[PDB]
């Protein structure tokens, strides 16, 4: 009768989302109050982390200081967590989604549906592959996405922000909006899944360019042009690459312009790009110094874009994306970045 | 045969444009190389400013240290400057364009056209003021750019709004350089209204900074402000309006740079942080004034409730509403209904 929800993931973001979804499932009649959350088990200094969560109602490791609602139940086995869910909320690091889908494949409730909160992009036959497609194809369920200018710490703290839900099915879109929306977490539902999703990968390429601007000492008007041309390349690339409908207007949603802006004024891609431009240190060197060795996604995405556009003969139509690639991997002097924007397709 | 250009105005902005325009007018066969610039005569240490420009080719008061192309001729009488021009570039401060137009009226060439670079509104668009008094087709140039940066050839872009496609390509040819990139669109009114409405959003963004909110909250305020800009334009502008025009420099880019750096944001932040008045911050903004005008026309249309960001700025500036309510006013926004 009422729809059962499983939150597949329990990290910083998954626990922030638990707070909201646990809250709204308990409140709202149409949702089963019992919300399962799959927790990868960890020795929390002796006690099982899933034990600590069900007793203390606090993800002491990944969202310390916050009270997860009591109707949210940690479950160490993902199949047991999801077996009865009508709605699956995928919120794990991209690196673990494959494993989780492998365990879940063939164990879901009939007509179960999913929504991916996983930002970024995967690899596929067409070069880039959307994570929501990896999930939906492996599990055989219809997929929505949730993407926007938001971060777990602020969503847990109830700091005002918005997000975009991409869902092809209007009725399912409205259901997901009811599950996730609060006075400080505002949702717009749009029908273009792929377009909402591809923004999250492309925005980080634009952020590398924005960081180059900061590191080369350009002003805000130059930077605003880099961001805007970057947005226009996002639109043009989605229109040529995405299946499903692509509208310019979708880029004016939170997943598009707002996430772009926040990523270009703060975030690891911008920060490392600026340091690269200022200091001549390699992306690799800065990754070790600043991100404990984490791979920065902006440069890696630019490399994938380069291969896609080379096979289509369109490298010259995306000068900002391709300047990020050439600066990061082919030793193009970062100081020439702006020159690559002086004959842009948008101004032809 | 070749088109004659007059730059009506000679401040920082008009001098910066004269650098660009004089160069392109000399190089391109389709333009007459003799570019007039109307220069309000001033005495600079005993010599006339116009004489200094015509011998040293430097506006020593408003753009010192920059050479103007020698084919730009400073002319002190605005009628003499404009009377043979086919293209007039209006680049004076808002407060004078009314008087300048009253002197020019009737004295222009028959087929003459205009482009207004005067950002901000009169609510009535300044290019409408000009085009209706002078009787000439009007275009606009608006984007994320400032005069000092254009003078220094720092990369930036701009939008030209021009209804006639042939006139638009000529204006683009007159103005475009490697560091001043132009997109021509045909929605004149949409381009121009952005310049006024962006300052309302900027005040809101400054409130957001002053209240201690982060970049994800500021990005929502900017984005909701952009949606209200689009909605208002479709409801106000007698000319056509598409959301796609707001992806141009005049829309999203100018909005971003104003909301991250500009007078409206700076004051609004300090006011929300310290509760320092406004004026004492001022001394120590067109955004609020525009908000007031928005309130008035939204009443007439019956749509005050559909623009809570615009109205929260007005109410917080003019009706005592506590700045601290600004974010609350966005928690049931039409975009999320
Ligand atoms: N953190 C944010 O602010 C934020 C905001 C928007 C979107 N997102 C997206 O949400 C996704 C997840 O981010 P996060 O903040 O929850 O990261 P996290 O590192 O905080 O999450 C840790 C979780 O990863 C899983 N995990 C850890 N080790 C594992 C292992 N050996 N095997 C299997 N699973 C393991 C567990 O579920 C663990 O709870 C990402 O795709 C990110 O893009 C995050
Ligand atoms: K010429």
């Amino acid at each position: 009768a009422s729809k059962k929800v499983c939150i597949v993931g329990s990290g910083n973001w998954g626990s922030a989302i638990a707070k909201i979804v646990g809250g709204n499932a308990a409140q709202l009649a149409q949702f089963d109050p019992r919300v399962t959350m799959w927790v990868f088990e960890e020795d929390i200094g002796g006690k099982k982390l899933t034990e600590i969560i069900n007793t203390q109602h606090e993800n002491v490791k990944y969202l310390p200081g916050h009270k997860l609602p009591p109707n949210v139940v940690a479950v160490p086995d993902v199949v047991q967590a999801a077996e009865d869910a009508d709605i699956l909320i995928f919120v794990v690091p991209h690196q673990f989604i494959g494993k989780i889908c492998d365990q879940l494949k063939g164990h879901l409730k009939a007509n179960a549906t999913g929504i991916s909160l996983i930002k970024g992009v995967d690899e596929g036959p067409n070069g880039l592959k959307l994570i929501s497609e990896v999930i939906g194809e492996r599990l055989g369920i219809p997929m929505s996405v949730l993407m926007g200018a938001n971060i777990a710490s602020e969503v847990a703290d109830e700091k005002f922000c918005e997000t975009t839900i991409g869902c092809k099915d209007p009725a399912q879109g409205q259901l997901l909006k009811e599950l996730m929306q609060t006075p400080n977490f505002r949702i717009t539902v749009v029908q273009e899944v792929d377009t909402v999703e591809i923004c999250g990968a492309l925005k980080n390429v634009v952020a590398v360019g924005a960081g180059f601007c900061d590191g080369l000492g350009f002003g805000d008007n130059t930077k605003a042009a880099v961001i805007r041309l970057g947005l226009m390349e996002m639109i043009a690339f989605a229109k040529l690459f995405c299946s499903g409908p692509v509208s310019s207007a979708t880029f004016l949603e939170s997943c598009g312009v707002a996430d772009l802006i926040t990523t270009c004024y703060g975030g690891a891609n911008r920060k490392v790009a600026e340091a690269f431009a200022r200091t001549g240190k390699s992306i690799e060197q800065l990754e070790k110094e600043l991100l404990n060795g984490q791979k920065l996604q902006g440069p890696e995405t630019a490399r994938e874009l380069y291969s896609i556009l080379q096979h289509k003969g369109l490298v010259d139509k995306f000068p900002l994306f391709m300047a990020v690639y050439k600066v990061c991997y082919e030793g193009q002097p970062v100081g020439e970045f702006i020159h690559c924007l002086q004959n842009h397709p948008e101004h032809m």
